């Protein structure tokens, strides 16, 4: 039950990853017109983060089912060539990468 040991290592790098500045915080519906309308369930590596201090992931197929609602809203906000779309597409790439050369 130590894939929450890899959920650990994968989050640790997409923390630290370059392009995971847009996903760092949650995003700040009061400031992006529309985001509350259109993402049903909001997702972002803090709240991760957050989740999986307090104990919170009972395996790491919902750990993984959270990385990929963070990409799936993010292409479904953001343009694929917006500076957010960009960056999206660069940590979506990684995230699946990582996690397959494990399983
Ligand atoms: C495009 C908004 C966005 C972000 C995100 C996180 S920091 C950031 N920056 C800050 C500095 N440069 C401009 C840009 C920005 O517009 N900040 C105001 C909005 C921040 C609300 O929290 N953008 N991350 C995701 C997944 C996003 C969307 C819309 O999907
Ligand atoms: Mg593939």
């Amino acid at each position: 039950h130590s894939d929450l040991t890899f959920c650990e290592i994968i989050l640790m790098e997409m923390e630290s990853h370059d392009a995971a500045w847009p996903f760092l915080e949650p995003v700040n519906p009061r400031l992006v017109s529309g985001y509350r309308r259109i993402i049903k369930n909001p997702m972002d590596f803090s709240t991760m983060r957050h989740r999986l201090s307090r104990g919170g992931y009972t395996s790491s197929e919902e750990f993984a089912a959270d990385a990929l609602l963070v990409f799936d809203n993010c292409q479904t906000f953001n343009e694929d060539d917006s500076e957010v779309g960009k960056a999206g597409h660069i940590m979506r790439r990684f995230f699946e990468s990582r996690w397959e050369e494990f399983y």
